[PDB]
């Protein structure tokens, strides 16, 4: 339907914010294979795209426990890589 | 018995704050072995054990980026793991 390649586990941020938030996920996620890379790159793009800071933990076999204390807190699984978006706003 | 069998790579909280932190990192470690669940056991301690709110990523293959504060955001990697503490204070 609208991409998304990946698998939501925990997303406190509005729908259509998360179908956009895993997507940006993915640019970093096919533009770079380096877990802190594609969270920096992102981060820059959702904060430039949305508004700063945007605290997101995009890994592959860890486990983030931040509290998105906010709105746009969304947590997936990609094709084989998760991430865990959250902004302290 | 002894923890803080983690190896830091970038924190920004208080001394001591960090090495407690990678203890208690720890701690949710030897009582469980699941990314999320060490996360969560951390921030749990960390949140009634210091002042709210703790957000950390525990892992052992992602990537954090996150834009840290106040002064409670250790960052570091156990025998086999990682730990991202960082609050919003």
């Amino acid at each position: 339907m609208c991409d998304r390649k990946a698998v939501i586990k925990n997303a406190d941020m509005s729908e259509e914010m998360q179908q956009d938030s895993v997507e940006c996920a993915t640019q970093a996620l096919e533009k770079y294979n380096i877990e802190k890379d594609i969270a920096a790159h992102i981060k820059k793009e959702f904060d430039k795209k949305y508004n700063p800071t945007w605290h997101c933990i995009v890994g592959r076999n860890f486990g983030s426990y931040v509290t998105h204390e906010t709105k746009h807190f969304i947590y997936f699984y990609l094709g084989q890589v998760a991430i865990l978006l959250f902004k302290s706003g």
